[PDB]
C-alpha cells in the first residue's frame, strides 16, 4: 500500500513498506542532428547547481501523448519542428522513482518561431568536452551522445 | 536556502523557493561484455512496479569512492571482479534530483564469489526485445547498449 508524505507539483513522495518512492510525470527527449552538430541545451538546475548539457526534453502534459509532447517541448525550447520518429525509453532511476523518458529523433529540422539556451555542438566535441571535466551531462545528453556515436556518423 | 520536508534512507526531499528537490546520493554503474553478452541484472524495483533491465549498479556508501563502488556492486551482484575504466557521468534528472551516476568499463572478468537477477544478454538483442515491449530500460541498461553499439563491436 502506498502513503503520501508529500504531494507536489512536479513530484509526489511516499511510502510503500521499507521503500521511498518519487512520483514524476514521464518525460520526453528529442535527439536532433544538423550538419554534424546535435542540438544541445543547457538551463540552470538548481537540484544539482549547475547547468549539465541536456537534449531538449520536458513533461508531459495532461491530454499529451509523448509524440505531442517532444514535438512540443522541440517547439518551446528550440523554436524547430521536425520529423519525429520515437526510438526507446527508460527509466531515469528506478530504485526510487517512475519517471519514464521517452526518446525521439528529430529530422528535416525547420524554424517555426523566432531561460534555455541553445548549445549547437558537434557530439564528438561533447564527449571530449565531458571528458575533460569542462561540462556535465544530464542522462539525455548522454543518450543523444552515445545514440549519435552507436548509429548517426558518417 | 533550502528547507527540508523530508530525511530519508535513500533520499531527502527539499524546498529552495519554488522548486521540489530530492537529494539522493551518487551512484556508479559498470558495463561488462563477454563473449558478445553484455552482464544485465534485473531485480524488482517496487517504484515501476516491474523489472527494468539494468546493469550492475549501486549507490556509493561513506567511505568509498566511485571506482571502488562499482567494484563492490559487480561483486556483490553478480559475484565477478574485473579491471575497471572509469568512462563518463550523468544526472540521472537534474530537473529535480542531484542523483549523479559514475559508469565504468569491467574487462577480464573473473569469478570471486559463487534478488538480484543475471542476465547476460547480447546488447542486439536486449535492444530488440525492448524495441517489441518485451523488455523496459533503466537508464544505466540504455547507456550499456548504447555505449556498446557506438564503440565495442567487431
Ligand atoms: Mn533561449
Ligand atoms: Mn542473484
Amino acid at each position: 500500500e502506498r502513503t503520501y508524505l508529500y504531494r507536489g507539483r512536479i513530484l509526489n513522495l511516499a511510502l510503500e513498506g521499507r521503500y521511498e518512492i518519487v512520483e514524476h510525470k514521464p518525460a520526453v527527449a528529442v535527439i536532433a542532428l544538423r550538419e554534424g552538430r546535435m542540438l544541445f541545451v543547457r538551463q540552470m538546475r538548481p537540484a544539482v547547481g549547475l547547468a549539465p548539457l541536456e537534449i531538449p526534453a520536458g513533461l508531459i502534459e495532461p491530454g499529451e501523448d509523448p509524440l505531442e509532447a517532444a514535438r512540443r517541448e522541440l517547439a518551446e525550447e528550440t523554436g524547430l519542428s521536425g520529423d519525429l520518429t520515437y526510438l526507446f525509453s527508460y527509466f531515469v532511476s528506478p530504485g526510487f522513482t517512475d519517471e519514464k523518458t521517452h526518446v525521439f529523433l528529430a529530422e528535416n529540422l525547420k524554424e517555426v518561431e523566432a531561460a534555455i539556451e541553445v548549445v549547437w555542438m558537434r557530439p564528438e566535441e561533447a564527449l571530449e568536452r565531458h571528458q575533460r571535466g569542462e561540462v556535465e551531462f544530464s542522462a539525455t545528453g548522454l543518450v543523444g551522445v552515445l545514440y549519435y556515436h552507436a548509429f548517426l556518423r558518417g
